[PDB]
């Protein structure tokens, strides 16, 4: 039994003050990195431990002694996603009712489904890259989100956010964005019901109402409508969960919308960004994935059957989830008293935390060439270690989204690499800015055309 290190305390605030910072997790990764695989940390009324280690991590991804625990910034992202399936209990009614209800949707075989609307976006992708003039540059994490965010709009909802249209946000975003940025930003507050906080707290019920006013009315529209478009919200209005035999409530059904709208905006788009960033800063393992790209690429327009033949460039996707997995955390709590890695004794409910970015970095199985980008350590799934690789979380509480995410993120940087060769124009120095997610800020790039039709 070992008694586990704890960061520097702040008085009655205890560790709270470590997270008033707008990059909290690369805090928490440097504080990883000083008191090495398990820490305490404390807030008013709050206790949990980071993990960084495999050792422990493998542990903690046992589902018969641990479960997912909603985190702080889960609790305040239920104020707007609901008994979502990302914000729910996995002992809520509607956790087990939507992921039964769910999973044929976000499935390998449903993606053959998905694949024409993902090129239409990603083919807008590539138009708006081909239409800049020779002075130009792209903003990279910019323009992923307006890929991933229109990419959910149209497999989510038949919806058409036209985001390579515009400047300025749909309302349904800024509400969403501003949203997240309170859910976020009210973590750190050491004097939440300060009076200083009253425009916040009055904005954010203004923002919920904006987001499940729409919802609301986009649902109504397709009940009245009877169209049967194949797309999310078919699936949800016509799916019956076959435990139940009921269908999810229009309740529930706005909590999923948007559940995938968060994830579409925040997750796949940091993925991209991150991707791009390593491929500039990496040129040899950039030319090898535009090889694969050129290769099995051979029509104007990619195919389902094309995309699952870039092995190389999904290995390149592994490998900046990686280094940035860009939902960076998930959070578990003791299903019953347990001992972590023969050291660490909890009792029944107490809190774990899996800090996924210092998981990645466990010299133990990565090897001393830990920092570097090597998409090759992927070669083999039956090589890696058990639960060294979590950037989709754990077990049944696992994203639903993965084969989506990965999908899109292959067909796009698949498109990317046959159609253009990139500039790191400005010599881009990482940094990393924090909202629900990951994502490389000010990440900038000049792409010349390879003049290849679509
Ligand atoms: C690279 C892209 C993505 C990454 C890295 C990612 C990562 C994650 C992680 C780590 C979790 C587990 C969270 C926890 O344990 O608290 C999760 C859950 C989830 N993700 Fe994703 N996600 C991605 C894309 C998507 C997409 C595209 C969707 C839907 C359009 C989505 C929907 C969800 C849902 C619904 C859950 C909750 C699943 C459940 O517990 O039933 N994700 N995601
Ligand atoms: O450690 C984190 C990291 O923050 C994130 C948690 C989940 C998360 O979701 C996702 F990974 F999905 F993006 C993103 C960030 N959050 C902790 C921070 C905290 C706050 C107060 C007391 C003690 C600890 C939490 O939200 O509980």
């Amino acid at each position: 039994i070992k008694e586990m290190p704890q960061p520097k305390t702040f008085g009655e605030l205890k560790n709270l003050p470590l997270l008033n910072t707008d990059k909290p997790v690369q805090a928490l990764m440097k504080i990883a990195d000083e008191l090495g695989e398990i820490f305490k940390f404390e807030a008013p009324g709050r206790v949990t431990r980071y993990l960084s280690s495999q050792r422990l991590i493998k542990e903690a991804c046992d589902e018969s002694r641990f479960d997912k625990n909603l985190s702080q910034a889960l609790k305040f992202v239920r104020d707007f996603a609901g008994d979502g399936l990302f914000t729910s209990w996995t002992h809520e009614k509607n956790w087990k009712k939507a992921h039964n209800i769910l999973l044929p949707s976000f499935s390998q075989q449903a993606m053959k489904g998905y694949h024409a609307m993902m090129v239409d976006i990603a083919v807008q992708l590539v138009q708006k890259w081909e239409r800049l003039n020779a002075d130009e540059h792209i903003e990279v994490p910019e323009d992923m989100t307006r890929l991933t965010l229109d990419t959910i709009g149209l497999c989510g909802f038949n919806y058409r956010f036209n985001s390579f249209y515009r400047d300025q946000p749909h309302p349904f975003i800024t509400s969403m964005v501003r949203a997240l940025d309170e859910a976020m930003n009210k973590l750190q507050r050491a004097n939440p019901d300060d009076p200083a906080y009253d425009e916040n707290k009055r904005q954010f019920q203004e923002d919920i109402k904006v987001m499940n006013d729409l919802v609301d009315k986009i649902i109504a529209d397709r009940k009245a409508s009877g169209e049967q478009s194949d797309d999310l919200l078919t699936h949800m209005l016509n799916g019956k969960d076959p435990e139940t035999g009921e269908p999810l409530d229009d309740e529930n059904i706005r909590y999923q919308i948007i559940t995938f709208l968060i994830a579409g905006h925040e997750t796949t788009s940091g993925l991209l960004s991150f991707a791009l960033y390593f491929l500039v800063k990496n040129p040899h393992v950039l030319q090898k994935a535009a090889e694969e790209a050129a290769r099995v690429l051979v029509d104007p327009v990619p195919s389902y059957k094309q995309v699952k033949q870039l092995k190389y460039v999904g290995m390149v996707l592994n490998e900046a989830l990686r280094l940035w997995p860009t939902a960076p955390a998930f959070s578990l709590y003791a299903k019953e008293d347990t001992v972590l890695g023969g050291e660490y004794p909890l009792e029944k409910g107490d809190e774990l935390m899996v800090l996924i970015p210092q998981l990645h970095r466990d010299k133990t199985i990565w090897g001393d060439d830990v920092e570097e980008f090597r998409p090759e350590r992927f070669e083999n799934p039956s090589a890696i270690p058990q639960h060294a690789f979590k950037p989709f979380g754990n077990g049944q509480r696992a994203c639903i989204g993965q084969q989506f995410a990965l999908h899109e993120a292959t067909l796009v940087l698949g498109m990317m690499l046959k159609h253009f060769d990139f500039e790191d124009h400005t010599n881009y120095e990482l940094d990393i800015k924090e909202t629900l997610t990951l994502k490389p800020e000010g990440f900038v790039v000049k792409a010349k055309s390879k003049k290849i039709p679509l």
